[PDB]
């Protein structure tokens, strides 16, 4: 679909952006921790602690796959 | 470059998500069986916990996601800004 070829359009770019871009990942990282702040005051966090620990499976899970597996695998394809 | 074209791909890609969610009937269906079912990779007793923590918090999801420009989603996500 259009949604599928979207996603894989991003997925390829990103795999780019972590091969070429040095802060990309980190950035990243630092942003979607930022965003755990909209949480509680304790349970902040456990969602910074939570990405601290689970950004490096996501990000080398991710460049270890084709970008329609990564597609297939979260839903925006087949 | 490498990063600001992640960001038009976002921007793209939420468009149309939020064009498949308005326009077919079955989008978000098959997107949180399809997510329900990645949640069983994980421990038996907490696949459920994933899978019942998709539905109490998928009508907060796609509502949020539906009253949000495509670009503060993806300056949320952090593919932008």
């Amino acid at each position: 679909g259009d949604v599928c070829q979207d996603c894989i359009q991003m997925v390829t770019d990103i795999q780019t952006a972590v091969r070429t871009n040095s802060t990309f990942v980190q950035a990243l990282v630092e942003h979607v921790k930022e965003e755990c702040d909209r949480l509680g005051p304790g349970m902040a966090d456990i969602c910074k602690n939570y990405i601290s620990q689970y950004s490096e499976i996501a990000i080398q899970m991710m460049m270890h796959m084709q970008p329609k597996e990564i597609c297939a695998l979260v839903g925006f394809c087949d």
